[PDB]
């Protein structure tokens, strides 16, 4: 949701630096559901349970476009999901595995997977960014939203930065450009939040993704 702190910048050079694995998602149902996500392995991407539920039991309905720049401008093309594993906890988190594309390339090869933080030093009041694809902006455009962490408890985190429908599943980056959480949404006039990747979540990811990298 939009908050008093609405500080967002468009990322045009999407394949530069830590932005490459930030991904645009389209789920074809009924209508087209839009969301975001982040590549964290050779064939794996993280997003929310609710974006994955938009496929209504059909993984093939989910397409990921890493580093998408704008409508029909996908520098790495797209990838179709083949298998989905939802987080067993309360956290709105899901793991999506993709099959290679027509050129036999893997989603985690055309782009360098993001580095996951161990979150040892993460704390309230730290400056972070949530980068993904807001639906109030031009189609398939990547935007970085700036703010501070305002709440940390268990596997949940909240922050004061703005997001909009479409940002579902956007990675939360700390200053070191490591993924510390996965954005799920927010509450009007209150806050936006994400699944905080603590020890429990980390162990879950490690058990389901053999090549995920934690700093
Ligand atoms: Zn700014």
């Amino acid at each position: 949701v939009i908050l008093p702190n609405n500080d967002r910048h468009q990322i045009t050079d999407t394949t530069n630096g830590h932005y490459a694995p930030v991904t645009y998602i389209q789920v074809e149902a009924t209508g087209t559901f839009i969301a975001s996500g982040v590549v964290v392995g050779k064939d794996t991407l993280l997003t929310n349970k609710h974006v994955v539920d938009a496929t209504h039991g059909d993984p093939h309905a989910l397409k990921a476009f890493p580093s998408a720049i704008n409508q029909d401008n996908y520098p790495n093309g797209g990838f179709t999901a083949e298998q989905i594993t939802k987080y067993s906890g309360e956290g709105d988190l899901a793991i999506v595995k993709f099959s290679p594309n027509e050129q036999n390339k893997h989603i985690g090869e055309v782009v360098k997977p993001a580095t996951m933080s161990n979150n040892a030093e993460t704390q309230v009041n730290q400056n972070i960014t949530v980068t993904g694809y807001p639906g109030d902006k031009p189609v398939a455009t990547m935007w970085e939203s700036k703010g501070k962490i305002t709440y940390l408890k268990g596997e949940a985190m909240q922050y004061d930065l703005s997001t909009t429908g479409g940002n579902s599943g956007s990675p939360v980056f700390n200053e070191k450009n490591e993924v510390i959480g996965i954005h799920w949404g927010g509450v009007p006039n209150e806050f936006n939040g994400a699944v905080f990747i603590n020890e429990n979540v980390r162990n879950f990811l490690k058990q389901n993704i053999e090549d995920i990298n934690f700093a």
